[PDB]
């Protein structure tokens, strides 16, 4: 799997001073037992853990701050899940510091990732829609208040057991207002990084549709587009070639076509954008979280 990509003690112990007063206060040991890892990520690993009282389980994201790509990203991780409380988000309920580790404790999604479901078997149109609907839902309001995410992916979208969609993995949002414009730095997954973003150009919210786009193509065709070329040359013909098309659109309902069709737009001002999206035709198709059960590893094959 391709990883995430981004481009000393007064560095170290003042970088730590800052997330110590950001974060809540002790240690979550206190109250939480069973540390098992789950699986590493970019930022860090994590892993699993059960509330001592309760005996309901948790997720704890580890990650270490020495051993960060560009350490002042890790406060989106507490900040983000701390404002933006919606349906389709992942739930936070704190952070900690603990040793040179930060310790975000947010809710446990039983489904796992949308990557496994991609893969694996291949959706029809009805639970592509529903997936769509939840992410834009989600992107909307954080594009309200110009917060990219900077990394959409099948790997980003989680599931909860009765098949509801929630956005995770907030390590990579940037932040844009009435005097910041646009961003500039080179930020995400090579493969659903958008072409504006590619050419190093000033961009806008406008790169979290585009790599939405990309996961369609996902959905339907299992990969993204030049997924099997190496992330450097695949970046450049994303940078070169043609918005990339479906495999073949005979199966392909022209309802999903046209809404893909807003998705992948190489000029960003064409691009549709968060708001318009959610009126479209094919987001009524959306399924019930019923119907996403099945897609899911327990039930597979
Ligand atoms: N609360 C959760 N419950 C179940 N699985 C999760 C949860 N959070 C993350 N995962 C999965 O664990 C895997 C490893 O972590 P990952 O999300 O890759 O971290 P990451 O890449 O550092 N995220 P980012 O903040 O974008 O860098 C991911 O592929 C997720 O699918």
């Amino acid at each position: 799997r391709p990883k995430p990509l981004v481009d000393q003690r007064v560095s170290h112990e003042q970088f730590r001073a800052a997330l110590q007063l950001v974060v809540d206060p002790g240690d979550p040991r206190s109250y939480l037992d069973n540390f098992i890892k789950i699986g590493e990520g970019s930022t860090g690993i994590v892993c699993i853990a059960t509330v001592r009282s309760s005996g309901k389980l948790v997720a704890v994201k580890k990650m270490d701050l020495r051993k960060q790509q560009r350490r002042e990203l890790l406060f989106n991780e507490v900040v983000i899940m701390r404002d933006y409380q919606h349906e389709n988000v992942v739930e936070m309920y704190n952070s900690y510091l603990v040793g040179d580790e930060l310790w975000v404790v947010m809710e446990f999604l039983e489904g796992g990732a949308l990557t496994d479901i991609v893969t694996h078997t291949r959706m029809n149109e009805e639970q592509i829609a529903a997936v769509c609907l939840a992410v834009l839902q989600a992107l909307s309001v954080l594009h309200a208040q110009g917060v990219i995410h900077r990394d959409i992916k099948s790997d980003s979208i989680l599931l909860t057991h009765d098949g509801r969609v929630k956005l995770s993995d907030f390590g990579f949002c940037a932040q844009v207002s009435k005097e910041v414009p646009r961003r500039k730095s080179l930020v995400g997954t090579p493969y659903w990084m958008a072409p504006e973003l590619i050419s190093r150009l000033p961009y806008g919210p406008e790169v979290d549709i585009w790599s939405l786009g990309i996961m369609v193509i996902e959905m339907v065709d299992g990969e993204p587009p030049y997924f099997n070329e190496p992330p450097l040359k695949a970046m450049k013909m994303i940078r070169d070639n043609l918005p990339p098309r479906l495999k073949n659109l005979h199966k392909v309902s022209p309802s999903l076509k046209g809404f893909l069709d807003r998705l992948l737009v190489r000029d960003p001002a064409q691009r549709a954008t968060a708001a318009e999206l959610l009126k479209h035709p094919f987001l009524a198709k959306a399924g019930p979280p019923a119907s996403i059960v099945p897609l899911m590893r327990q039930n597979r094959t």
